[PDB]
């Protein structure tokens, strides 16, 4: 039993799912996919800030007077395949997927009682989206994260209660705290991904009370995780695992349980129609992201954003089939690892290191000019063995008084590596 | 001060601008404009009852899996001028015009904060209507209506009450309560005409605690006047005056302030684009329902059906502006007029009395083929003079022993009577 | 057998069912109807002439960049019922239909061969509108007549003619004649209403050649009858019937057979959405100015314009079936009938003459105040008899030596008149 | 001087640029590109044929009776960017660029005057692409090539020239050769890429006189190109080069110049909206392509599909520029070069020549296991050097009495060669 109160709830461990995951799918999907212009703070860019730009695009592309809700209906997402997502998912090699139920424009994807004619059953898709997603992702064992922004830019009770000063509560009571119930009590969520909170007190968000009763009384008590997203200055302090910032890259090991969420493209989390190939993050950028992520402990969460439509394009296929591709070679380091006590060399061609019970695993991103990979934290002792994920034998290896270990990496002639942007190699009795 | 309860609330005296006025226009406009088929019902015989008729035309019209929500953008109104209304209304001789807030629709036809993105001013015409035709009003001395219905036929908390058996109150402190108190303190309405109450109690409706903070606190407490629309059960029992059922035709005169509402288009309320010249009424019609009603002590309003472009077509315009043309002519019998002892002869050509003062006015819908009105209810003593409004120099009367008076009409030739339906004859010195 | 050449075209008589039948409905739709605003000009006001309002218009209603062909998919015309429309113009006493096939729009209504992409099957109503409604009225033996343009604002040919002085023949050859000959051996027309001609002499348009056809090889030459609009200085000088001037009013007794064609919506002959009750003709107006086409030999052509989706606004219905009213009682003065020889008093109450045979018909639109009615042109010699159509019974008739002859008119009631605009008295045995 | 006939039009030499070339981007754009579904194809697989799946997505994304006309405002090409494709196309290293003027649909990408209403100026883009393209192309060097369709599926003109037989040229004289003309006339294209000519003979088309005039008296005489598609039984026979099938693969070296055009989509030449990445064509296989393409003496055509709001998909824009980035490296391979006596080894690891003065280059696509390529074609006698384009330094070479010559490949770490799908050995003084 849990009381609502931060120093009781920091207190629950874990699931060990979340750890052994390592890998899950982000999914920016919502109103903001029909503009597909600029991000998906479209709405905020085009009157909550009035910047030319988004004004001249609304001038030019839509007729005068044309607000954000004319955007619903447009949602058509006719092209919207839940099955074919869940089989790309898995053949990335992701262990949870993580939707956006609702953003900051308010738009939920489901059915919600509290967001009549602006959810995506009233309008729009006219189907439940969450649901679909959830099904077809329960179908293939892939656990589900419900992604839920607490506050909206426009909402005239959520302005209400800014105004006076959050010492008013309509918009929680109306809105917030109903549908965070609702997307618990169904959908069954393994994972609940916070957002939007950066404008008020937790005490205002109701947040410890959810939680208490989500630990305590809810379906999913057992196995649910939740970020760190719950309130004004609650980022890496309160909650299950710690998100930080967005696009967190910490320098040494992290004391609690985190995790990275990056976007495939560089400039926004929701679809862009006009976004070009630089736009486009690189495959080497994202394995060797992953790498750095799981190497400190952390999980890696690679955000794509579908179309209008409810089509994934074929440059996200491209980069998640890679990363897949990488992950059936390279997984025995990656799932279900973790962090060494070296974690990356100090002088190296950027080495990073993970553990599995008595296995280690060196993942270099820079093949060696000389042929040989330089390894000076392990220690051997009598039974060392090399593996090198996805190469058969044992490679030769040689130990030095002042340097460290040398292993003699097997040549290959190009295009024949399994990999392609990093190596594993795996030592057994090293301590 | 009043008291929450029917038996306080019903003592309350009719502010007297009501009873003087005896002709208001009613406006129902809506979302419903948009599909301009069937009725205002549109939404609830498509879905609510899934009739053929009804589906058919969605098949036809829209692309498959189009709903209600839809329609909203749709909803331009880029014609609307109420400017133009109010010098229409005007013309017409309304003394007060209710115009549909809200219908079972539930789209709000002002900026609610509890119906976000589902209102006149987030989605359709993006504009204040109720706001913008209360201004035009007020500017001519028009009194303004607000037309308020309480259920809302597929909101989800309204259905949730009505599976509980309306022992929850979800719907009502969510939306109804709410845009009726916003209704109020903004828009500073003269009338209240309440719909939308026959399927829950007044106690679920909380009915009595609103008229009483109306009757008390209300900004318009002085001089608002509501129907009788609060509840089942509560239609000519309870409220300031009784509505009874739509197109209300009583054959005596009631105890009770009353108002007959009624229809330019016999087949619906909202516009239809595909209505037909037979299902227009008849100005003499017109004409002869609100002789019978001022006749009888009722008020009476004729309800016009904008377009979704938010013009009124000519055929209404040419009603209600040959109404005007009759009322010119004989409003001396209409306008703070009060039923006589008799209100209608028994064997007659249907003749009906109004009173005002000293003065007795007998409308009369036939011109009798002998050129001779005959009415036996009136008594003359001594300067009894008649006036025949619209027509100079007092007529000639005789009386009989057995039989009335007998008044010779002023012969006239044809297209040259000031009026073409009813006729007015205006008696003084008669008891 | 007739010569391409005005001499021998002008000599031929015209068939008689033309001259029998004295009333006609214009029919003006087309794509402009879906704009519906300011008049069936729309594309030239806004693009070839740039008037501020229109461009406002289209500023304020569509995106950035709509031009007029984008207007075409919005031509629905979902409504619309050429029964329905045939069976309204044999109610309003139409002996003949003219529909407009192609306007200075350029948009044929049937499936032009020459007009690809911008035809009403094509595009728009995906229908043959000219076949369906000619098929509606042959079954209910009514004439039909079809308008064609023959210059088109911004085809690119006839453009180019017009740069070239009109010395090449690119847009008569390519979609003009074309047009024409497709538009008589299909639907089988028995009128051609032609149009669009002021801008080129008639060489230019190939006039004679496609008359001479007309008159020699088509399967119309029998019945057909065509207008004057042939070319440049054609008007009141060459064609089978004289249309001259858009409403035309004659002073005097025209020497050669003409019509007037007037448009209900006076201006506008497309339907406008915008459209104020006092824009539309007054029904008195238009019943006198059939009464005085009529008595100097011309046909009446009244003109309604249908909205986009294919009907018929009541007003417009109103006004046809209150003229197919008066028909019904006052026809025996209209159809099959002559000038006479006076057709009109010169000092009078605005009394008009037709002759049929022995009978002649005095339509007076003004209820005399003495109630006489005085005809100086009559000369009664020994069994002069009055009828007054709608009125049984012979009046009341006197000669004098220096006046006329005075006709005792019957009294009657208000509202029993057979008619209200106008009344008829036929003489028998007056020379 | 030439004459309208196979024989003299046969005689005209290539201009030497198209030889030079080796490499142009093939652009199918055009109101096919709105559905985006199934193919370019898309009109006579839905209306021409009947297919289920056709009528299905038309029933289930479009109200019913939506024509394929209507597509034609929808055709926005709101984001085209001439200067960013011009851009894109300079570092894929193409040449030449062919943009699809006017295919099947009959929809033109220019003002045509004989196409009214159904151009990209008059509806959808309102722009006139193919010059926009042309002048950006013009500002970079490349040149430009209009690839023009004969036939158009449901043209009226042509059906009714189909239904005689093709003994009558309506279609011909109306629409087909006035674009050609115009097409040459402005815009002054390099190249002619004709299509559409299965159905019938060049003698229906035209070809020969339209061919005379444009060797003779066109503005782009001396520097123009054509291809094969001139009428039936005319490809591999008669036109300038030769495209003979599509994605024509010779098996040894053709007699005539060819060029072998190909799809990124395997399975449309248009854009699909919903093409999954399996669908597209692997980097590897495109370069293997080009480089036995270039090695046979053909050229290169590589065609992309824009989607209907002017934009190049990332996928499209990748794959272009990592052939860009190939023929950075490789160029001195492609450009300006000459098939060689032997053009391939029959018993190698896909071994591929070119030739360029006294320079022998072979490229291959497969690294060798052993370290060492085997080229037993090449003779040397005492000054032979090789090159290895992109690496430094000059390779060990050997000669063999009964095998031929064995080249020592520099050895390089994976992920460090300049080249990764094919490379180049520059051999010289070789005969
Ligand atoms: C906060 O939570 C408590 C208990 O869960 C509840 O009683 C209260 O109404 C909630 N307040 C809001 C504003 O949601
Ligand atoms: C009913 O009215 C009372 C007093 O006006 C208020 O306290 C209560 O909350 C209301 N209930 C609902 C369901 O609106
Ligand atoms: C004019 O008519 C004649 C005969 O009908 C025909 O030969 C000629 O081609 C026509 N010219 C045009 C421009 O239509
Ligand atoms: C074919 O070309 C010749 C000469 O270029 C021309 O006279 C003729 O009209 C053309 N025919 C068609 C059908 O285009
Ligand atoms: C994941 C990111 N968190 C912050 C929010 O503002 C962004 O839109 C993304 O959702
Ligand atoms: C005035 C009428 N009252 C009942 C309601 O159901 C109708 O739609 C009208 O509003
Ligand atoms: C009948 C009238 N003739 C002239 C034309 O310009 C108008 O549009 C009408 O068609
Ligand atoms: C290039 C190809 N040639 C044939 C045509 O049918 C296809 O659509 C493509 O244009």
């Amino acid at each position: 039993r849990y009381t609502p109160d931060w120093p009781s709830l920091d207190s629950r461990p874990l699931p060990a799912w979340f750890d052994e995951a390592k890998f899950g799918v982000f999914i920016h999907w919502g109103v903001f996919s029909v503009p597909a212009w600029g991000s998906e703070w479209f709405w905020w860019h085009w009157q909550g800030e009035g910047r030319p730009q988004y004004q001249r695009f609304m001038r030019d592309n839509y007729p005068p007077g044309f607000s954000y809700a004319d955007f619903g209906p447009q949602f058509t997402a006719r092209f919207f395949h839940p099955e074919e997502w869940a089989d790309l998912f898995q053949a990335a090699g992701a262990k949870y997927v993580v939707l956006t139920t609702k953003h900051h424009e308010g738009f939920t994807n489901w059915p919600s009682p509290v967001s009549w004619n602006w959810n995506s059953k009233d309008v729009g898709p006219h189907r439940d989206l969450v649901g679909e997603l959830g099904t077809a992702l329960r179908k293939r064992n892939i656990r589900y994260g419900l992604y839920h922004s607490l506050l909206e830019w426009f909402h005239p009770l959520y302005l209400l209660d800014k105004k006076n000063g959050f010492k008013t509560q309509h918009f929680v009571s109306a809105k917030t705290m109903p549908e965070l119930y609702d997307l618990v009590n169904s959908y069954k969520p393994d994972l609940i991904w916070s957002d939007g909170e950066w404008e008020c007190p937790d005490t205002y968000w109701n947040s410890t009370n959810f939680l208490s009763w989500l630990y305590n009384d809810s379906p999913v008590k057992d196995e649910v995780v939740v970020n760190d997203r719950w309130g004004q200055n609650c980022s890496c302090h309160h909650g299950g695992y710690y998100n930080c910032e967005d696009k967190f890259k910490p320098q040494s090991l992290p004391d609690h349980k985190w995790e990275m969420c990056t976007s495939i493209d560089k400039f926004s989390w929701g679809y862009r129609r006009d976004m070009a190939l630089s736009d486009v993050t690189e495959e080497s950028e994202i394995i060797s992201e992953l790498v750095q992520t799981v190497s400190l402990g952390g999980n890696y969460l690679l955000n794509i954003g579908p179309t209008k439509d409810g089509l994934i394009v074929p440059i996200f296929q491209e980069r998640l089939l890679a990363v897949g591709k990488w992950l059936s070679i390279n997984g025995e380091a990656i799932y279900a690892s973790k962090p060494w006590r070296v974690q990356w060399e100090k002088n190296t061609t950027s080495v990073w290191y993970t553990s599995k019970g008595s296995a280690v695993y060196a993942i270099f991103l820079h093949w060696p000019e000389n042929g040989v990979l330089n390894l000076e934290s392990p220690i051997t002792t009598s039974t060392t063995k090399i593996t090198m994920l996805g190469i058969q034998g044992d490679l030769k290896w040689s130990t030095d008084p002042d340097k460290g270990l040398f292993i003699s990496l097997p040549q290959l002639p190009p295009s024949a590596v399994p990999a392609e942007f990093a190596w594993t190699i795996k030592l057994t009795g090293v301590k």
